[PDB]
């Protein structure tokens, strides 16, 4: 009944107009041998904040060898906050190993040129069982 | 031997509403599946989320069963007018007993003070299934 | 194939420097027979607020008999919230349960002084596993 988890505590401070990954976050499916049946993952940036002068946020996904399963975001509700408040973020979504997924892992990329931050404990966590 | 049942959504009609409706397409058939006992735990995550409206605008989210709200919270912006009505994420974790004569799981939703509810992306409903310790 | 549960409605509002335990939300896991293995751990706060004067915000931790496993916080963007809004927060980790660990709990704390609450559904949820 595997249960698969990578955590980090910080990551080098980014802008990206497009998803890249975020370093440490990544689960090497093919090295547990799963090779079919499904996983839950949990990308889990309970600390983030984004800093800008355009509405900042991040958008975050769950990725595979195959690209981005399903991704979300935050953004503040100010266009230049008076302070870059922590916005936890919490993503959740199911994968069919089978399809050819040798690993999963977290992207990030800016909402409106945000520089990105994560300065504390951030994970991803899956749970393998079947259909 | 070791289920795992998701749904996901990419966006519902944008509605007001006083009262829980459910989120259209956030639905898990327990019955199909053959889970007739042991618990469930379920997940409703709605990570980019946004309320529109005038007086400190949020959205209220619950787990439902054929048994009625298992469990619910909301988030709520920090301005009666938000200068932008921005993304926040919302997950919810609840644990059910199939065997009280559990259906099914769904997500609802209902308004903070008059607000309309958008959802325009992503969003999931998924369970574990498990036994008692 | 065992899953931990446990949720409240309430706590006593406390402002704390340090983390204090969240009443309630505990999962007795020597009790449950689980010795060893693999528990991917949710804390689920998903309607807190947080009330003070110094950008507000509570910081929540997974924490055993040995200690806190992973942490984060919200805060609020303004100094002095107009309204102190609900911030869904989530904390996802893995723990070893084979190093002692006989139970799991929420912990809080404060940041910059502000008044902690929950007023409804909170919980923590474990699901056993393997490596
Ligand atoms: C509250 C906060 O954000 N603290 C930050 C601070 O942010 C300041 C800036 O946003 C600034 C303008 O761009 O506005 C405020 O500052 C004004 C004034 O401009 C400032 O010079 C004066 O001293 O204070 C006033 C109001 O009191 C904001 O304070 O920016 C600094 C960077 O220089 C830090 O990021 C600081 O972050 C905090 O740093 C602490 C160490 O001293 C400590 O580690 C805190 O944990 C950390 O706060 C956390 O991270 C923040 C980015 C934010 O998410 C906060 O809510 C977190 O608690
Ligand atoms: C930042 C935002 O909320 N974008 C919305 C936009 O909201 C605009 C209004 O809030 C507006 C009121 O004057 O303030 C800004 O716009 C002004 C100006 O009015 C505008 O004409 C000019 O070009 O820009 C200035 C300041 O930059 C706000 O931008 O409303 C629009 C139109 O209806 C959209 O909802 C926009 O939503 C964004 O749309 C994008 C494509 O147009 C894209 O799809 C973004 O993802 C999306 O933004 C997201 O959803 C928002 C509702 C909010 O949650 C934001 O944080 C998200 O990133
Ligand atoms: C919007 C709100 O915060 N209402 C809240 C009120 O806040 C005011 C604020 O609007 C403005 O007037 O400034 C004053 C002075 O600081 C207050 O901050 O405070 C009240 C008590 O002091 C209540 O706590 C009131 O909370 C609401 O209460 C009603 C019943 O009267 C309902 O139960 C609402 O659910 C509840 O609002 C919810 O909690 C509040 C704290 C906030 O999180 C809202 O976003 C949320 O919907
Ligand atoms: C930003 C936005 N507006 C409407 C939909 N979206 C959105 C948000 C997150 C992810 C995606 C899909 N990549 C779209
Ligand atoms: C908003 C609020 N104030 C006190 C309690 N609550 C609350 C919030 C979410 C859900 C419920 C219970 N349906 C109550
Ligand atoms: C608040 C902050 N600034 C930099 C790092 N952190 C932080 C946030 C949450 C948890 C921890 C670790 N105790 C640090
Ligand atoms: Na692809």
């Amino acid at each position: 009944m595997p249960l698969l988890s990578a955590s980090i505590v910080s990551a080098p401070v980014v802008t990206s107009e497009t998803y890249v990954d975020i370093p440490g976050l990544y689960l090497d499916v093919a090295k547990a041998g799963i090779r079919d049946g499904k996983l839950q993952v949990i990308l889990n940036v309970p600390t983030p904040y984004a800093t800008g002068n355009n509405f900042p946020g991040i958008y975050f996904a769950i990725a595979t060898n195959q690209g981005v399963v399903a991704d979300g975001c935050f953004t503040y509700s100010s266009k230049v906050p008076e302070s870059t408040g922590r916005m936890p973020f919490t993503l959740v979504a199911t994968i069919d190993v089978g399809s050819g997924v040798t690993f999963v892992k977290g992207q990030w990329k800016s909402v409106r040129g945000s520089a990105m931050h994560i300065d504390s404990y951030a994970s991803l966590s899956a749970i393998w069982g079947t259909a």
